[PDB]
């Protein structure tokens, strides 16, 4: 049943659960507690149009351009969230700096969407911290290089959200992503991949034992880490139209360097 | 199951060995040394090997047009082997079309590793060896489209996969139920699980001492779909060469 190895292993998804949880505030379990049926004040206000847009920023703590800073920002503070996050993972703050830098310059994007899939059904994702709800319409309706953005993240997130994972298993998910060793740059990659290996091996068990009847799992989520990819680079694409086509657009300088040589 | 998984890898093993010439074993052998092949390492060795060996204006053209003649042919290689993935010919057959259509190039590039080393690749069936740098010193864009196939197969062959392994793994990409257009996904899923399952004991048989290499090779494959996609872009540029109609429909 259970063994000195096999112990060592559920330690470590406790520990990363419990820091996943100190370190997002807004987690899959309450993000589903909300979007399928509550009365408490989790309700939240839906915003389809201009109208309701206008309406939620009365009722919520052009419009393309507003979004987009909006949008913006909210990733600022998921990078230092997801930073906060990365520096409780056994081993990863004794690595070599540069490493630590370049591990999350490459792995914050990939979690974010991660992420942002727990705030996401096919019609819509929540925003500003649960209280309101933007319809996946409306942000496909949005003047030309904007309507174009978030559609490849709901994609993503209906079917990735069809493994039904929770918040335990994300956090070893996530922290699998960020220890990755093949990122372009890395100067120490074998302390990295011992790392990996071991949150490797602690989300294997973490997802036979939390998913005893969901057959290779383990392999589906991984075979994830590709569409993961795809949704970065091109997302980076989608940027470069944006630099170019609204010059008084700016861009967060930390998210600048982010993408930087990236 | 524990001999249910066994005999699906001794099938695709089996199946492997006939539809693959070259393997990787044998293209070891060759490569490390163990019929020393030619090398093509300049100019002047290559259209020495062309009259010399005999193979099948402007070098880094033609050079170019060969890898797309080898890679017509592994297509139909991959296309016989993936008959023989037990539930594969019964799938819809615009599936199987479908599946094939956007497997190939991870499978060419998988396989292509087994033939590469960090200082060249076997070429015409391991009778010659094209050097790495004479790839690199190709003018236009042609010296840029066989690096990054290096470096993935440099990467790639740390994982020491042998061909026992590579069969289970190339089905694997096969059954990939994420292919646009398809119109059952499930049987696709359904075969491709019963393959993870072969492949993953396959992997901890054959190499006790690598901890999590099923997780590894897997995560091998995020790099392979980025190996085709930069690949697809470096082929539409080239579409801007001025320097055939029946050959340029066979590829
Ligand atoms: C998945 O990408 C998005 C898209 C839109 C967003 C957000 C995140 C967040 C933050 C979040 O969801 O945590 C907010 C608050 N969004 C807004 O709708 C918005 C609307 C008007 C203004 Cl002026 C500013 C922001
Ligand atoms: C959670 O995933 C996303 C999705 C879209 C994003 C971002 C992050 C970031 C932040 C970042 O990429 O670091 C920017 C700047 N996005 C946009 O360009 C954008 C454009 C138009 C609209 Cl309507 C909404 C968002
Ligand atoms: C699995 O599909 C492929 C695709 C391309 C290939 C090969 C196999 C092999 C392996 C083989 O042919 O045995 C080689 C050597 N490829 C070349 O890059 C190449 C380049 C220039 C010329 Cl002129 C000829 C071949």
């Amino acid at each position: 049943q259970l063994n000195p190895e096999s112990a060592d292993l559920r330690a470590l998804a406790k520990h990363l659960y419990d820091s996943y949880i100190k370190s997002f505030p807004l987690t899959k379990a309450k993000a589903r507690a909300i979007l399928t049926g509550k009365t408490t004040d989790k309700s939240p206000f839906v915003i389809y149009d201009m109208n309701s847009l206008m309406m939620g920023e009365d009722k919520i703590k052009e419009v393309a351009i507003r979004i987009f800073q909006g949008c913006q920002f909210r990733s600022v503070e998921a990078v230092q969230e997801i930073t906060e996050y990365a520096k409780s993972i056994p081993g990863f703050v004794n690595l070599d700096l540069n490493d630590q830098v370049t591990l999350l310059k490459y792995g914050v994007h990939e979690i974010i969407y991660t992420m942002l899939a727990s705030l996401m059904n096919k019609d819509g994702v929540l925003i500003s911290e649960g209280q309101g709800f933007m319809t996946r319409e409306f942000l496909k309706s949005l003047r030309k290089p904007f309507g174009d953005f978030m559609e490849p993240k709901f994609e993503f997130a209906v079917k990735f959200n069809a493994l039904e994972l929770d918040d335990s298993d994300l956090a070893i998910f996530i922290a699998v992503i960020i220890l990755s060793g093949d990122r372009p740059g890395l100067l120490n990659v074998k302390p990295i991949e011992d790392i990996q290996d071991n949150l490797l091996q602690a989300l294997e068990l973490q997802l036979k034992l939390n998913h005893p009847e969901s057959s290779q799992l383990f392999a589906k989520l991984l075979q994830k880490m590709t569409d993961l990819r795809q949704i970065v680079t091109e997302h980076v694409q989608l940027l470069q139209v944006i630099k170019k086509t609204e010059t008084d657009m700016s861009l967060h300088p930390l998210l600048q360097e982010i993408y930087k040589d990236l």
